[PDB]
Order: C-alpha cells, then sequence, then structure tokens
C-alpha cells in the first residue's frame, strides 16, 4: 500500500518553466521544442516492492521499474544515460538522477486530485501538473 495514491493513469494538463528547466539540464534546441509540445500519459503501477512509471507520448515512450532506495540505470526522454535513485520522503516520491557529474531532482506529490511534478536543476524549477486520465 506504499504508493496507493500515486497508482493510475495520468495526463499532463499544465506546465510552467519547462523550457528553462530543459536548457539547464543541457537539452538541445530541437529536442526542447518537440518535447515541450508533448502531453504525456504517465501510468504508475505497483506489484509487490516494484513500482513502474511509464510515460507514453508522441515524442518518446519511456519506462522505469524500480525498488525504493535502490539505484538503477535510466535512459531519459532526452536520451541521457543516468543513475537514478527514488525514495519516499513524507509521502513524496523523490527521484534523483546523476550523470556526467550533474544532478537533477524530480519530486512527485499528490495534491487534491492532481499529481504534481516539480523538477529542479540548480536554481531552475519546473512544475508539471497531471490529472487522472
Ligand atoms: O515528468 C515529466 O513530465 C517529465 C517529462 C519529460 C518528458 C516526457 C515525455 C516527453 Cl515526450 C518529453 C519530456 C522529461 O524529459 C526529460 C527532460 F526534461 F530533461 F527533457 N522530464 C520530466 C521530468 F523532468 F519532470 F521528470
Amino acid at each position: 500500500h506504499m504508493c496507493d495514491a500515486f497508482v493510475g493513469t495520468w495526463k499532463l494538463v499544465s506546465s510552467e518553466n519547462f523550457d528553462d528547466y530543459m536548457k539547464e539540464v543541457g537539452v538541445g534546441f530541437a529536442t526542447r521544442k518537440v518535447a515541450g509540445m508533448a502531453k504525456p500519459n504517465m501510468i504508475i503501477s505497483v506489484n509487490g516492492d516494484v513500482i513502474t512509471i511509464k510515460s507514453e507520448s508522441t515524442f518518446k515512450n519511456t519506462e522505469i521499474s524500480f525498488i525504493l532506495g535502490q539505484e538503477f540505470d535510466e535512459v531519459t526522454a532526452d536520451d541521457r544515460k543516468v543513475k537514478s535513485t527514488i525514495t519516499l520522503d513524507g509521502g513524496v516520491l523523490v527521484h534523483v538522477q546523476k550523470w556526467d557529474g550533474k544532478s537533477t531532482t524530480i519530486k512527485r506529490k499528490r495534491e487534491d486530485d492532481k499529481l504534481v511534478v516539480e523538477c529542479v536543476m540548480k536554481g531552475v524549477t519546473s512544475t508539471r501538473v497531471y490529472e487522472r486520465a
């Protein structure tokens, strides 16, 4: 029952400062433009200790499966090869990605009937709001 309120199929409904976030991450122009249009469906499921987060969109389809606190390899939508660790902290999923001596943190929170994603890279934050599909 660890992630019960996160489980389901979610659709992206709003985004703020995502281009800048991507610039800070180091995403290039063409990828930024095309990824920025995307309205992904995020599908979160749990089976025993393994959480799966799928992202389905027009640009790229991504999928990660993981155990909380256990590092894994991830290829991101912008094609970074990163080392990822996802933990639960006070009911918030906290995802850190490490690559090329860089780091970014993505937090996912249930807020009212929405799932809010806040991505941070040094100073720059983006907020992505999903609603149930
Ligand atoms: O949750 C998110 O909505 C999300 C979605 C994407 C994303 C997903 C699908 C497409 Cl087609 C394009 C971009 C993403 O791409 C990594 C980047 F931002 F570095 F490009 N990062 C996040 C993040 F940072 F917040 F986890």
